[PDB]
């Protein structure tokens, strides 16, 4: 007994963030969309935090560290939001926070249906797919190094290494229960298709909270400190093709 490596990512797991929405008014798109963008910013305090107290990440360049958080905070949040909609609400709604579900309603007022959609058909895999709680967490984890630009980062050697052991520590949780090869090799390929699923929807919402940014003072919405920052100069180089994810399948 000594598996120090699933220990941490349950001990780290984040808690519970509420957005602040007030749901005793009417749903508008400006208040919607505002109380997603704050709920994000809230979001980011507690991945910096998390991402910080994972193993090896520490050994990454301290520029490198924010780089990829500021890269894969997006695909990060959203995994995790479509976990918490399956095990609350069975994927029937998008439990984005306690205080801010989304029903069919609200995915329509929200201006982004189809991306809603999408989101609620990743969590209904989890369903699917059987995920237990332990292959969440390391997939979750795995997703913290599966964006990087195209020139590398400033010590992508270490970047390799510290993938390299966490896709290694998935292995350790398929075989540690199956039997045959024949079970570990199928599920290592359900469990890559799934994590792959995640950065086409990932792009998607890149695109709509940028042009959101650029539109924002037109509808009225409310873009925090750091989201603007980071939406404004980080996003567009994922866009631009300056940064990409890292599939596993072609
Ligand atoms: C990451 C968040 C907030 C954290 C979460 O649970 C997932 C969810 C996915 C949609 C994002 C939202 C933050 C604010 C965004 C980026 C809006 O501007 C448009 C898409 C929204
Ligand atoms: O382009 C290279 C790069 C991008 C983000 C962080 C560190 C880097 O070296």
């Amino acid at each position: 007994c000594q598996p120090i490596f699933l220990n941490v990512l349950e001990a780290i797991e984040p808690g519970v963030v509420c957005a602040g929405h007030d749901n005793n008014q009417p749903d508008s798109f400006a208040a919607l969309l505002s109380s997603l963008n704050e709920l994000g910013e809230r979001q980011l305090v507690h991945v910096v935090k998390w991402a910080k107290a994972l193993p090896g990440f520490r050994n990454l360049h301290v520029d490198d560290q924010m780089a990829v958080i500021q890269y894969s905070w997006m695909g990060l949040m959203v995994f995790a939001m479509g976990w918490r909609s399956f095990t609350n609400v069975n994927s029937r709604m998008l439990y984005f926070a306690p205080d801010l579900v989304f029903n069919e309603y609200r995915m329509h007022k929200s201006r982004m249906y189809s991306q809603c959609v999408r989101m609620r058909h990743l969590s209904q895999e989890f369903g699917w797919l059987q995920i237990t709680p332990q292959e969440f967490l390391c997939m979750k984890a795995l997703l913290l190094f599966s964006i990087i630009p195209v020139d590398g980062l400033k010590n992508q050697k270490f970047f390799d290494e510290l993938r390299m052991n966490y896709i290694k520590e998935l292995d350790r949780i398929i075989a540690c229960k199956r039997k045959n090869p024949t079970s570990c090799s199928r599920r290592f390929y359900q469990l890559t298709k799934l994590l792959d699923s995640v950065q086409p929807i990932a792009r998607e919402l890149h695109q709509f909270t940028f042009d959101l940014l650029i539109k924002s003072h037109m509808v009225s919405v409310d873009f925090p400190e750091m989201m603007a920052e980071i939406i404004s100069v980080q996003v567009p180089k994922i866009l631009s093709g300056k940064v990409k994810p890292i599939y596993f399948h072609t």
